[PDB]
């Protein structure tokens, strides 16, 4: 599924992320906007050959299985592929464990790049929300 950006800001909101850790409903769309251009089905093979999966990017070395990433941990306790799904659900909370895992959200190197320090508010901007 590729969400419009309120749309996805709205999901995200139902699903608790704003300021979920302290984080603004605008740094977690901005985050999607660069790790998956707000698409769920987004893909992207990493150089020490894990996965990154999903709306958020989420990886294969830690945080979900995918068969095939060696020394890995599944500590979202589900299949990668369910984080591809038009449903946020599963992406969202692992999501929240990642967040939560002690960097905040500098675990989405995309994000400190490309997120932190900006005007995160701007995509949230026009949203009835
Ligand atoms: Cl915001
Ligand atoms: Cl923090
Ligand atoms: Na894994």
């Amino acid at each position: 599924k590729v969400f419009g950006r309120c749309e996805l800001a709205a999901a995200m909101k139902r699903h608790g992320l704003d300021n979920y850790r302290g984080y603004s409903l605008g740094n977690w769309v901005c985050a999607a906007k660069f790790e998956s251009n707000f698409n769920t089905q987004a893909t992207n093979r990493n150089t020490d050959g894990s996965t990154d999966y999903g709306i958020l990017q989420i990886n294969s070395r830690w945080w979900c299985n995918d068969g095939r990433t060696p020394g890995s941990r599944n500590l979202c306790n589900i299949p990668c592929s369910a984080l591809l799904s038009s449903d946020i659900t599963a992406s969202v909370n692992c999501a929240k464990k990642i967040v939560s895992d002690g960097n905040g959200m500098n675990a989405w190197v995309a994000w400190r790049n490309r997120c932190k320090g900006t005007d995160v508010q701007a995509w949230i901007r026009g949203c009835r929300l």
